[PDB]
């Protein structure tokens, strides 16, 4: 196949010129570490790199900077020709000018506040016409190599030397730009690109096949999510990323035009689309044009959804489009846009967690330096209500507040600001700190669904519990077969019972952790205020979320909360069914057992429980998790204490006899109390960074367990009649 | 098309409804199929603006302007028979109904060879785990499902091909087959979301899924297939056949399987409405839905209507304590209502069941209702064998297993207590072929160890508590 051709790819690396091909690759191709290659693509051009020892990878393909993707005028899934260039080489001049567009508005000296930071001991083998990519001063700027020593060949040691004369060219249609959007500049998403790639990848990039083929591609797809979640930048990348024409379109835009000079709009628009196949129509809110339901008001709008319609099924062969649309709610659409054929694939993007917020920060500081204390981690883990726009503005803020601090008494009087004061501002955690004091900590609050990060080492004890778990969720995804072999039926869920405060709820996002599934968890008040509020009709909303976010675990907790609030034990003079619990029971049934979805509900109040959830098909398994022993309580207080470091004069082990029936929860102030001393008399004696046995002692006077004599034997007392 | 008319100006649709018929009456034999329906015409509230209500009595018109004319046909197609106009409904203009239900695991493997015949599975794939493992899907869903595991194919196989064709070679796109791993990827996907809503069906359980119950299969049969099958002598002797049928008795007996099982016998549709579906509408204040039931019922006959855990909403209000109330309430009332007026000529037959007959409301047990108690109790040794034999063929069970000592060992086991004791066997089995991973017979040693977790769910009041009711009916 002449194997050192190799598919494009994506890479992990930021580094200008690097390459990642992994021990394998290179050693079919006989190659060294630290070499200089050569790559000849498509369109005739080329280009040298480092490459790097990679891991991961895959069989063949080769993990790629965009700036190289960019030279060589390929895209992700082309393929490319690599062979060895080890000749080497030692640079004595180099000529590089910069683009007016990138530079524009700024002063004096370019060399110093890049170059210079930038060539140093990369060594890195620049080509001439190679445009790269430098970022810093709160800004990014392109460079481009003009006319050059031992051409084009060349490397870039100190005994090179460099100028550039100060007057830009003017880029022409040739090349495309790195202004525009790309894969890097989306974060917090992995899988939802995962999903799109590939409905998009056949069909753009290889037209001709389905000329040939019969199978038929998607036409229809539907983005959703909270405003400001980055589902314009997802459909604006992808097109830019396959080379297909992005048409846009907005919702206000089509309605603010005069009825029937919109209807040459939309009309007008998608054969414009088809004149320049392949192309992406990204119809920017779609519930503004067609939110018909009850809507339905005036003949004007009802003609301007029956409109779309057509155009959709008006879509026949044709060639090749796409139409992506996006929208707030899946609810709020016509349902006649749903219907096979128009809007089929349907995407779900999330709001943000506090592991992808991480990169969402990263990707929006990266043209500014933080300073040395900085750590976005910090900022990233405590805004916990964020999309990713409001991120974007958080970054926005701090800057500024870094100029309202120090440049604004610098009063530099320019019609171009200097470049060497602007590079030089660095933004620390102080102003970080601070925009997170304004307003836009407000973002939207709804359903979090994210991967939890509690691990078992987070948990003391319970070791037969953290096996049954395993066994329950992890055999029936892993072992499809023996199920069809022996042929029962993995069960659906488990309900944990047992006292307060002992670790029914870590227990879930740890199994939860441990497969890498999403959890969801619905607390107690989230079910009353369904019972209060007479609306149990959101039940059915809560399991189509889960169904959409699978592998998922779906955690009811304190499912006893609505058997309480009507009196239990005494109750009404009525039984133990109700209409929150009745919902569940239903949405329950009709899921899909073949699915990766699994239910776990947890009770402090088991005999209250209605009887008809326990029926097999529903919560098979009771699971108790008790007050812990002399041997795990040991293991808890080991656990909560990773956070502070405690001295070693701290015995716990004589503390864990000293507690009897504590609970996981009633240990875990005795560890917060000791934290109150410890701050207050570093505090108090402020007008040490360890924590003593003296607090200890101390927090012993205002130890209390929360178990009776009976409840913790009622307990024992139901679960005899489990024999 | 709905939208294609809708889409139009005012008036220069008028005239795309009104010259749509008489080019079809130039071209007579002809069959006018109108896509969506209730697009046109959903007038009843709706009824807004005064155009929209101009093009539902333009098409009225059209409809019985129909007179002679020759020979044409209107097919319309509508989601739900409600949104429609029901001046649309009336004679001479939509007079016939057809009802396409949803498929069911028979037709889901029709459906899928139907989509897979222009490509060549492989030697693993059996179409039939794909068909019965999607229980929600229409056929849309299934000619989608089919195009993603093709294209799964391609983008795991020829997508390193890397082919440069404006016209793909024939010799590789041929012989590219699909693996049921692609299906069982496919299955992963949305497809699976589907529409949900009652199922329709003709039940797989025959009698040999039964274990005991000897009277009772015979007494179904005279119940069931005798007035359909002899019509001649109940008018000869005169007696009208019994509406339905009310078992009573232990929870986990076979009460469900028993309705399943004479469905299948008959041939019959089988509707099962599930006791937490009429607690829906109990608390929800909506029975207006029970007239819905009977008219799918009604529509999909030769039918059998399962009313499951008829005493829920007995239960739920309290039962034996209850409230200062009687027996009476919304839901049950509605059952009764269109359960008279429904045509005792038909071949609809109903079957209640319930496990707590003594707080049933006694106005279902008049004559004319539900007729026919019938009593399925706790099974007996000869039985209780011919469950453990009836559950197990699934797994191969070995022959050191003696079912028949186990079965002496089992005393109330119900026919749902020892559905598990096979069911763990089968945790234990599974474990320990993955636990020794790092054999394909199930071992006494599995049995002996879950005796430990068997209990019964019947005390010594139960039992005879629904004996000392049988006795009052002597
Ligand atoms: N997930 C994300 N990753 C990176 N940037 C984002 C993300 N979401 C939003 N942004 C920033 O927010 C801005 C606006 O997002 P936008 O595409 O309008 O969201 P939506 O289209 O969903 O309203 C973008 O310029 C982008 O810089
Ligand atoms: N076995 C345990 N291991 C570690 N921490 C525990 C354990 N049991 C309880 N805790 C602590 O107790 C607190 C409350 O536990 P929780 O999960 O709410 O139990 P429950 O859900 O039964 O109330 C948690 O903050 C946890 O840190
Ligand atoms: N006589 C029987 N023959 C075969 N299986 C039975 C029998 N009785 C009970 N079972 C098993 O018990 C389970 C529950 O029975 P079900 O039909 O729900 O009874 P009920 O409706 O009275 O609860 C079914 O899965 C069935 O396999």
């Amino acid at each position: 196949n002449r194997p050192n051709r190799l598919i494009v790819d994506e890479a992990i690396n930021e580094d200008n010129s690097v390459v990642s091909l992994s021990q394998p690759k290179m050693d079919e191709l006989q190659l060294f570490r630290g070499d200089t290659v050569l790559l000849k693509g498509k369109k005739r051009r080329e280009a040298v790199c480092i490459v790097l020892s990679d891991d991961t990878c895959s069989d063949e393909k080769i993990r790629m900077n965009r700036v190289v993707r960019n030279n060589l005028r390929v895209r992700l899934g082309d393929v490319i020709s690599i062979q060895p260039c080890p000749d080497v080489k030692y640079g004595k001049r180099i000529h590089v000018l910069p683009i007016d567009d990138t530079v524009e508005g700024i002063t004096g000296n370019l060399f110093e506040v890049y170059l210079k930071p930038y060539f140093l001991e990369a060594y890195r083998p620049i080509r001439k016409g190679d445009i790269f990519l430098v970022r810093g001063g709160m800004r990014a700027v392109e460079f481009k190599v003009v006319e050059t020593d031992p051409s084009p060949y060349c490397i870039v040691a100190p005994d090179t030397v460099i100028h550039c004369e100060g007057e830009p060219i003017k880029r022409e249609d040739e090349e495309e730009s790195l202004n525009e959007v790309g894969y890097d500049d989306i974060g917090g998403c992995r899988k939802q690109l995962a999903q799109i790639k590939e409905m998009v990848e056949l069909p753009l990039r290889h037209p001709a096949l389905f000329k040939a083929i019969g199978v038929k591609p998607p036409r229809g797809i539907l983005l959703y999510g909270p405003p400001g979640t980055g589902k314009t930048l997802i459909a604006r990348a992808v097109a830019n990323e396959t080379g297909a024409f992005f048409f846009l379109i907005n919702g206000p835009e089509i309605m603010s035009k005069l009825a029937g000079e919109s209807e040459s709009n939309l009309r007008k628009a998608f054969e414009e689309a088809e004149k320049n196949a392949p192309a992406i129509i990204f119809i920017d809110e779609l519930d503004a044009i067609a939110p018909k339901r009850e809507k339905t008001h005036g003949e004007v709008e009802r003609r301007i959804v029956s409109q779309l319609l057509t155009l959709m099924d008006g879509l026949k062969q044709r060639a090749h489009v796409i139409v992506m649309a996006a929208t707030n709610r899946p609810n709020s659409i016509d349902p006649a846009l749903r219907r096979f054929g128009r809007f089929d694939r349907e995407v779900d993007i999330g709001i943000p967690d506090a592991t992808g917020r991480l990169e969402i920060l990263q990707i929006h500081t990266k043209n500014m330096k933080l300073a040395d204390d900085v750590d976005l981690e910090q900022v990233a883990n405590e805004t916990h209500g964020h999309v990713g726009a409001d991120l974007a503005a958080l970054c926005s803020e701090a800057a500024l507040q870094a100029i309202r601090k120090k440049m604004d008494l610098i009063d530099l009087e320019d019609e171009t600001i200097d470049a060497e004061v602007m590079n030089s501002l660095a933004v620390t955690m102080d102003d970080f700190r601070w925009a997170l004091s304004q307003s836009n900590p407000s973002a939207l609050r709804e359903t979090v669904v994210e991967v939890p990060q509690v691990t078992w080492e987070d948990i003391g004890g319970l070791e037969d519990v953290k096996r049954e778990l395993q066994e329950l969720v992890q055999y029936p995804v892993e072992h499809p077969d023996k199920f069809l072999k022996f042929g029962m039926t993995p069960s659906k869920g488990v309900l944990f019972y047992g006292p307060p405060g002992c670790g029914k709820t870590l227990l879930a996002k740890a199994i939860a952790n441990e497969c890498q599934a999403n959890f969801i968890s619905i607390k107690g008040p989230e079910l009353l205020t369904m019972w209060f509020g007479e609306s149990e009709a959101n039940v059915r909303e809560i399991f189509d979320k889960a169904r959409q976010a699978a592998p998922c675990v779906l955690f009811f907790d304190e499912l006893d909360s609505i058997a309480k609030a009507r009196g239990g034990n005494i109750g009404d003079g009525g039984g133990a069914a109700d209409r929150v619990i009745n919902q569940i029971l239903t949405e329950m049934d009709g899921m899909s057992t073949k699915k990766n979805v699994f239910i776990i509900g947890a009770t402090n109040r088991p005999d209250i429980i209605d009887p008809a959830i326990l029926r097999p098909g529903r919560l098979d398994q009771l699971i108790y998790i008790p007050l812990p022993d002399e041997k795990s309580r040991v293991a808890i207080l080991k656990a909560n204490l990773r956070k502070s470091p405690v001295a070693k004069d701290v015995d716990l082990e004589f503390l864990a006899k000293m507690t009897n029936g504590f609970s996981g929860a009633d240990l875990t102030e005795i560890c917060q109390r000791a934290c109150k001393l410890a701050i207050r008399e570093s505090i108090e004696s402020e007008i040490v960074p360890e924590i003593r046995r003296d607090h200890f002692e101390e927090a012993m006077r205002f130890a209390r367990r929360s178990v009776s004599d009976n409840d913790i034997r009622k307990y024992e007392m139901f679960a005899q009649t489990l024999q």
